[PDB]
């Protein structure tokens, strides 16, 4: 896997951000976690979902550099998503969410599957320290 990099257009939830990737707007979905979101009724604004939100917004708003990095499956969802891990300044922000319990690791389809082991060891921690989600 490679990075590549792509400039901020808007957050729009915690788990997903809108980039210009080459040239073009795009929606992208992070790979491998699910947050609590502010969007879709049913739930509503599901507890934490502002939070994780804020988190993802200033982390890549307050970058000087944001590189995606596409898995080896497929690159799309069924709704025209970019399916990526995406990185502020070096950092996984995937990662930081479920770091900070912030996220669960998702439903796990190879092989985009690739950072599954890493971030269930962070979740696992988060758990340990039983952090937001996890408290």
């Amino acid at each position: 896997l490679h990075k590549e990099p792509a400039t901020l257009i808007k957050a729009i939830d915690g788990d997903t951000v809108k980039l210009m990737y080459k040239g073009q707007p795009m929606v992208f979905r992070l790979l491998l976690v699910d947050t609590p979101e502010t969007k879709h009724p049913k739930k509503g604004v599901e507890k934490y979902g502002p939070e994780a939100s804020a988190f993802t917004k200033k982390m890549v708003e307050n970058a000087k550099k944001i590189e995606v990095e596409f898995d080896k499956g497929q690159r799309t969802d069924k709704y025209g998503r970019g399916l990526a891990y995406i990185y502020a300044d070096g950092k996984m922000v995937n990662e930081a969410l479920v770091r900070q319990g912030l996220a669960k690791v998702a439903y796990v389809y190879k092989p985009n599957n690739t950072h599954e082991q890493h971030l269930r060891k962070s979740e696992a921690q988060a758990k340990k320290e039983k952090l937001n989600i996890w408290s």
